[PDB]
């Protein structure tokens, strides 16, 4: 028909597809990363009527990344939207990196018709039992009555406690299948996730342990930036003065200009602390595990985690403080304020610090202020570093361009900053920074990867070109994974193509590409790319047999 | 000999394991020994830990997690590999419907042997991991004392689960270096924590303002060891009270305050609920009609927070430690002069309700007819209850009119099919329950088909000198009994002598089939120095007392 | 009233998966009811279904799975939901391991409620499909004919394995128009395969050239019901054999080509192997040093072409059907004339070997100290058992000893701990041996401990009137037994225990035996009482089988 509204129509059936958009809309998603296909048309149909924003991917791997991504910049679970079969499996990516991060995620999984099971439907697959080892919820959408009822406990699953991911596996009759609207019940709208206080006397045992401490360090992480404690967190090294390290995802938390912070002499600050106060943080790898070589052996822990059976691991914990990080940082403060205790201006510890990053600063300044071309990663970022705004999202992948990038980037506001992250993954680029611009569109969005991880995902520039985000990629290429490698005899396994021009990707997609190989030519291209009004790609060449600064100990062992 | 050199640098598996164990406060461990786990029980043995071997792992499994329960901190339960790890997941998916903490150590095959379908070779981690909160092969001995740590620390904090450790005979019997072994610190006790100051103020604003309130008691206040807090809100407040099956005893069920006599009205008529450690499952009818009001409001404390609001939105969320958070409530009640009136049509229909369920058993209750009713059966059970007993109750009408007739005045004092509706942990409850407490008595309650679970579990108690006393009422089936026949699948034999089954094991046995009969047998097999049988034969019609609604839909 | 009208066109999930079951060949069912399965339970004996109602899920799920292997078809074990399927992954693993059918069908929560916490909710599908070739929730009751049918195939062809249905409450009692329902085929007997010609004549060309060759049935050619070409085979070679523990009785275990009483020498010696049906897993040593020759030579006839070659590399490989191959190499053989000749020195030294083991133990065996040896008490056991008798023996000594001194003459006639070395089998597998071939006596052999995992199933047996002989050997422990305790020792149990009463319990018959001079008159009596016994024999404490140059295990 054309839809004339003079024809009597009924208003009475409502299906399974638009039952899902209505009961994601109340709880809270805006957001919906996907591929549609079989089954899940409709779905991303009656999201958009809604009012969600559907964000069609290149592939369900960057579709999985970028769901949680947004539900860590907005704070609540956002949505991937993937076909049966193969959609599920390849968005497995995405469920694992969200379950070691703990950020929460809504996967949308559409399954073959119930009807046909057993027969060897299209895309017939076990994909609750594939998903439950990586997931903090799973199940399976029956009749589409349940649906309000399945999304608000997914919702409230993903999101409460330690978050994770949540699946729901909807099958195509689900989908296409009606039921009555008065039938359907309601489902209440979940808030925000609660929050949960320390006991007293661990309140005023943690006090004391600082205030007992000759060479204290605070060590901000990631879950600070989760529970919203940047205020809390501020307030709490200003008033006690105490020395902090920031992780890769804490940066910004506190601001990373900050006087207290003990970024420039990391290792020092690890080694010869005597207490560790451990902020939204885990003693896992990123940190060294709490223990020797990295740590004095007998060093003492405060550790403020959600996760009860975080406490302790690897190294023992002397003040547990079980709870919300903004919450219990906000005990902190208030019994400060009884006491009057603060660390002092002028200890042995604030001079060795000090004396520390002057002299990291030292060694790096050469390879900053070196203008030869092929160019090396320190000089590369100083350019780079100069054109950031105060408010830009960075995602950075790699491996000598991210953890060089890391030191190099300031960040200035909390969760500014997408990364690797606890996974330690390739893939996440671009599926970052499309969250990124599709949750704050008014913010710079500027991504910094190797050449390497740049292909994991870098068909996703079409995607950030179709929804009209410009996004900023520079690629730092030295032709291969983590070093260069001269031309042979077969190529070296972790050998790619130095002379790429991954730059030609962007003019497939109306972006605007550039080409660095000398150091002059690095100023004009970068200022051009962030002026250009779209998405645009610099790919710089940098010097094969480029490293980062030499460190006492290696990152992994 | 002494005299001769023997070196004392070295330390197997096994030796570390029953130290790790020693150190994290295990004490009592259940199993039945074999390949490759003998070494880890004798070794458990000579640390001090109590080894119970039992006759199935089914219920050395149910028995790992009743005595976790009753001493606060996770016991353990040793198994061979293959089967033995198969016959012990009964046990950890009941603990993990239960939030019970346990640690099962279950053997495995030499690692060098994997892929060649070795002697009960099986991939146990992957088995046990959907039924445990933590699972994990112990892959070198050094690493013992850090996964015993890890594994006791998992199952412990937060909401408690079960964990399972897999033991390789290499890891077992492998040695290492005792100056080379790294310790592990000692798991101290679960962490608690509070709800904001806005939150509990809320709550008791929210109290004051119900018409019809009812607090209902789960047995994660139990689990907390919270009975001191919540008996002094119950009594600071004036607040009626609903015990569930377990959490009965955190207030002594003989308290002027409680509905039990009047619960499905209560739950019905109810304007605000404050659940106590109790969730909207099943056993609380999801906090939903056609067993509450469609408006209840409800104030939920629980440990964990994904749990709030589940099927009932809750008004007032409150998560953290019981123990803790009632504390606060009692705190902040110190300020305020509210307490629930002593006369409101609240308490008069509450009341109405109670004096009615009593008069429709009193009867039933009195009536000395033979072949006997439940409620005549439990008059004289009921009668001769030492109030420091632990009780385990097991089946359908024989738990379920249990629950109703035989009062708690301690928590943690009730044992039964918990949360999983299980048959099969009468004995390895009351096991447990004797092994943790010896000096308090045991008595469980099964009817006969629950005892055929687990039965043979007698010869345990006889063998350790556990003076349980098993009292068995016999229909003659599932549910209910049936006329002599092919048989229907719910029969079972009326004429059964069970109590027999005592004297093949130096028990004492008793057979009762008249009222007159029952009271001495009681006595005789309460007064025997070991472990003794009653076995009541009941009417095979005999049932619970009518009610509103069918317990399950 | 029948004058009154009723409605027929409407049928319920539980009578769909009753007669789909029956048109399926499932003819005995072992559970425990209770909710959601007691419809199913009644309206499988609605339809002839043979219903036997167990003590434990434990027990049920190894009774079905000794009735497919004595049947050849699967049969049912039936679970409530909840702990009673989880209870029920014993049954499945250990099915799984032996390569044996089995169909569990879980009842289950209600669908509606799922994500509500229901009682006796649980993700049952997930649990048991680490264990099970097939496993599936049956969403719809008009989908019944279609899975039973699937999940029987499943579990029947190929490789045999466990499979499991999983019946929700709603689609148990939801109902469907009986002319709506799709009709499902049924299943008919396993598919058979062959091998090539030329693998045919290779595996007897292999045969001629070996010098000490040796022919090891496994219970593959008893479930394949093989046993007719494996004797044509045996007899037309004059081959030395050696059966498995169930692999015995596929030839008669008095058959003078046996070299079961020379077990060691004939595995080391060997210089060519012949697998029928088995593996080369713990059982067979893994065909490797030191209990195998490192050079051996291999010919391995198994349905999978997976085993092949698994520890030792096969020199001729046979996949496919044991009863369809061995019958191409006796049709090949016709076309040859050679034979395994009748005199030579492999001959001799398997004859001086059985010779010397035979006088190993025929002290034991004749010694009547009291308290008894193993021997001692199976001399008075095999001296009554009848040759059509099945026999199943669990435990440690009270199994092995008992798997050299029982013979076995017909195939599928011993039913044991199998190779998962599984502790609670006995009573389980008694029931099903009573239920499935109740013209044949059924005699349970056991140690104490193992009793003590399933003794309670002897009410069953009372019930069913199944005249189930029970003789448990009870020497006070597991393996060994214990001085009296100072802490018990953890394998110690009762040596004064009085096992036979439990008997007395439940309508049966029980006797004590501590001296030889009464085991005889107890286990006539047994015999001859008409329904089950409990036999109870108080044993030495410290008695041990024959020494041996192996360790079992290691
Ligand atoms: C294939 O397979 S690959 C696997 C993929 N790969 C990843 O997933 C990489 C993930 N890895 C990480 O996440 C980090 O690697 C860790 C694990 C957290 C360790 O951290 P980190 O050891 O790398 O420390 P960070 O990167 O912060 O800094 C390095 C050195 O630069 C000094 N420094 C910092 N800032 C400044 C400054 N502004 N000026 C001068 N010096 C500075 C600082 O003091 C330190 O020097 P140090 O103190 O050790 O002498
Ligand atoms: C297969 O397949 S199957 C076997 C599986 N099965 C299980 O796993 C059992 C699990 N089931 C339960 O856990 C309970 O079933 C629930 C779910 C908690 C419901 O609870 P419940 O509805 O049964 O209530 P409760 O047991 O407390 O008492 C019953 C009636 O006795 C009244 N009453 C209480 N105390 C007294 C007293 N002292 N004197 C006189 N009357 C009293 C009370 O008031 C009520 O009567 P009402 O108020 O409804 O008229
Ligand atoms: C904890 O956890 S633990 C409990 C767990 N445990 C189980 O799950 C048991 C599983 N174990 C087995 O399945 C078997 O154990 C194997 C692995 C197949 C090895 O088998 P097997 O090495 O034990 O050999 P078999 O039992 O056949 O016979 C023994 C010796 O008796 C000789 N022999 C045979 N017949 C006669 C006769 N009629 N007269 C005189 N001697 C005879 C024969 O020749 C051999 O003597 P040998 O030749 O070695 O000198
Ligand atoms: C390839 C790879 C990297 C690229 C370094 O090369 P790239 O050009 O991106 O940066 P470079 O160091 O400046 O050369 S890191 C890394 O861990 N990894 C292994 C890796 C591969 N795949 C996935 C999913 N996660 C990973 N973690
Ligand atoms: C058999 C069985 C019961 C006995 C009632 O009969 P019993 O004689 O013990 O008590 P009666 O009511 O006085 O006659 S209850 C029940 O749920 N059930 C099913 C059931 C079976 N197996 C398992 C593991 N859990 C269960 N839950
Ligand atoms: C207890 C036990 C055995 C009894 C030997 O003692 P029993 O009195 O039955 O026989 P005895 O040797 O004549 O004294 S064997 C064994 O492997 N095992 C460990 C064992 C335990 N649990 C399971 C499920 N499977 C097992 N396999
Ligand atoms: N609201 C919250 N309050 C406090 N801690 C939290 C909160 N949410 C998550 N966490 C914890 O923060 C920790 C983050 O650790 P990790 O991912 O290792 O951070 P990083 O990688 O920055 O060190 C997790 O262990 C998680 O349990
Ligand atoms: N220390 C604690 N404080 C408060 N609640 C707890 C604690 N430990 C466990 N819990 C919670 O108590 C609840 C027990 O509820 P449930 O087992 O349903 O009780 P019942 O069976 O008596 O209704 C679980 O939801 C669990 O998360
Ligand atoms: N119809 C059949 N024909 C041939 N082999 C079969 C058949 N069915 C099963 N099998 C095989 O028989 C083998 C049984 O070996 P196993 O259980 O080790 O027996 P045993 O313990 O007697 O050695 C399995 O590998 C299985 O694949
Ligand atoms: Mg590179
Ligand atoms: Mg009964
Ligand atoms: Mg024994």
């Amino acid at each position: 028909y054309f839809q004339s509204n003079a024809m009597a129509k009924s208003e009475g059936k409502v299906n399974g597809a638009t039952l899902m958009a209505r009961a994601l809309q109340q709880q809270g998603v805006q957001y919906m990363f996907g591929i549609v296909g079989f089954p899940v048309i409709p779905i991303a149909i009656a999201a958009q009527r809604e009012g969600i924003t559907y964000i069609g991917m290149r592939n369900e791997q960057s579709a999985s990344y970028a769901a949680q991504a947004a539900s860590y910049l907005t704070g609540r679970p956002q949505a991937c939207l993937v076909v049966s079969g193969p959609g599920v499996v390849h968005a497995l990516a995405g469920l694992a990196n969200a379950q070691v991060n703990c950020w929460p995620m809504l996967l949308i999984g559409g399954a073959s018709a119930i009807e046909q099971n057993g027969m060897g439907a299209f895309q017939e697959e076990r994909q609750v039992l594939l998903a439950s080892p990586l997931c903090k919820y799973a199940h399976q959408v029956e009749r589409p009555e349940r649906i309000p009822y399945y999304v608000e406990q997914a919702v409230r699953s993903a999101l409460f406690g330690r978050p994770g991911a949540a699946y729901l596996d909807m099958p195509d009759d689900v989908i296409l299948g009606e039921v009555e609207e008065a039938a359907v019940r309601p489902a209440a709208t979940v808030g925000e996730p609660p929050r949960s206080l320390a006991p007293q006397e661990n309140i005023e045992a943690a006090l004391d342990a600082l205030q007992s401490a000759k060479r204290p360090l605070v060590i901000v992480g990631k879950g600070m930036a989760w529970s919203r404690a940047e205020n809390e967190v501020r307030q709490f090294i200003e008033r006690t003065r105490l020395p902090f390290l920031a992780t890769p995802m804490g940066k910004g938390v506190m601001p990373d200009d900050h006087p207290l912070s003990v970024g420039g002499a990391r290792s020092h600050a690890l080694q010869e602390a005597d207490l560790v106060f451990l902020l939204g943080a885990r003693f896992n790898w990123i940190l060294h595990f709490g223990l020797p070589p990295r740590y004095s052996k007998d060093v003492r822990v405060i550790q403020l985690d959600l996760s009860a059976e975080e406490i302790g691991n690897n190294r023992q914990a002397e003040v547990a403080l079980v709870g919300d990080g903004k919450a219990i940082v906000g005990q902190l403060n208030q019994a400060l304020s009884s006491r009057q205790w603060f660390y002092p201006a002028e200890t042995p510890w604030r001079e060795a610090i000090a004396a520390k990053i002057a002299g990291n600063q030292a060694a790096v300044a050469p390879m900053i202020a070196d203008n030869t071309s092929p160019m090396n990663y320190y000089r590369v970022y100083r350019d780079i570093a100069a054109r950031l705004p105060r408010n830009a999202i960075i995602v950075g992948e790699g491996a000598n361009t991210m953890d060089i990038g890391r030191t190099q980037m300031p960040n200035f506001e909390p969760r500014s900053r997408l990364d690797a992250g606890s996974y330690g993954t390739m893939g996440i680029g671009l599926g970052f920074a499309v969250a990124a611009a599709a949750v704050h569109p008014g913010r710079p969005v500027i991504a910094v990867q190797g050449d390497s991880a740049f292909g994991f995902s870098g068909m996703e520039f079409e995607t950030a070109a179709r929804y009209g985000m410009p996004i900023k990629v520079i690629i730092l290429n030295n032709g291969g994974i983590g070093m260069g490698s001269p031309a042979p005899q077969p190529g070296m396994p972790h050998a790619l193509s130095h002379d790429a021009r991954y730059e030609r990707i962007a003019e497939a997609f109306g972006g605007a590409g550039f080409y660095v190989t000398d150091s002059a030519e690095l100023g004009p291209a970068l200022d051009a790319a962030m002026a250009f009004k779209g998405p645009a790609i610099v790919n710089i060449k940098i010097a094969a047999t480029a490293d980062r600064k030499p460190q006492q100990f290696n990152w992994h062992g």
